[PDB]
């Protein structure tokens, strides 16, 4: 019946939940359907909601813990073929929805595009093993998913805060999930936390692919992956586990080339 459903988290978003949900909603080529999982907003933003057509609009309005607790209310819910999360401060860009129909009509599970923040796209990186030591590889709300797909991974794990959407993404990687990457923006995010609680959680999300690793290694590898730090450990990190898992040795071996002499001799020991 819906080619789409997009799960739209609010919490006090009056500012900017209508352009949301036009932006939704003016998409040609497809049927789709809302649901808002409202935070207990106390503003004007359940009036502002109900100001749109209500004909394939659903409010959860329930206690939560957390927003990707809400996210999960609203997946479980979901009818449409393929399922996006959209921020109550993002927009999706024109005919966004109609790529991801078509894509998904050919049978792929994860549909993602690029993401523009504050006026600069997003350092992407690529749907492979190497993202399994850094964070998510493409903006959570440029993603599209398909109800298999979430059957097949499962919802978000409520103990990350802040990174359960990299951990989900991971996990697809690991099963194998099937996903397109479309080198167009499909989301404009919103940008209107502690850091050191977001690299715990970033740290973690690593180990629990790694978990051989050092809290402190995973965040060396996550740096060295995203340029925001050295790379001169890297072989000595490969060395000491490689023994551990071809995967790893792979992941490693795809995010720093410059390591691939030393990557082949650990398939050849090991693998
Ligand atoms: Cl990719
Ligand atoms: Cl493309």
């Amino acid at each position: 019946e819906f080619d789409i459903t997009v799960v739209i988290p609010t919490f006090k978003a009056e500012k900017t939940v209508g352009q949301c949900l036009e932006s939704v909603l003016s998409q040609q080529g497809v049927s789709t359907e809302i649901i808002v999982v409202d935070g207990g907003s106390p503003d004007a933003t359940i009036s502002i909601v109900q100001s749109f057509s209500s004909t394939n609009l659903t409010i959860i309005s329930e206690p939560d813990r957390g927003i990707y607790d809400a996210i999960n209310k609203g997946v479980s819910r979901a009818q449409g073929g393929m399922i996006g999360v959209l921020g109550a401060d993002d927009v999706y860009k024109p005919n966004v929805l109609s790529v991801v129909k078509e894509n998904a009509s050919r049978g792929v599970e994860i549909v993602a595009g690029l993401t523009l923040i504050d006026g600069q796209l997003r350092a992407d990186e690529q749907y492979r093993p190497a993202a399994l030591i850094s964070g998510i590889p493409f903006g959570h709300n440029a993603m599209f998913a398909s109800q298999e797909a979430y059957r097949k991974v499962g919802l978000y794990d409520l103990a990350y805060r802040i990174c359960a959407d990299a951990e989900w993404v991971h996990r697809a990687i690991k099963s194998d999930i099937s996903c397109r990457k479309v080198e167009q923006v499909f989301v404009e995010f919103g940008t209107e936390t502690n850091p050191e609680e977001i690299i715990a959680e970033a740290c973690s999300v690593i180990q629990r692919n790694f978990p051989f690793l050092l809290k402190e290694e995973a965040k060396y590898l996550l740096y060295g992956v995203r340029g925001w730090g050295e790379t001169s450990r890297i072989e000595q990190i490969l060395r000491k586990y490689g023994h551990e898992s071809v995967l790893f040795v792979t992941a490693l071996q795809e995010a720093f080339p410059a390591v691939e002499t030393a990557a082949a001799l650990e398939h050849h020991h090991h693998h």
